């Protein structure tokens, strides 16, 4: 699906 950028479930962590 989709509901985020992609790099974002990365910078947050």
């Amino acid at each position: 699906v989709r509901r985020f950028p992609w790099w974002w479930p990365f910078l947050r962590r």
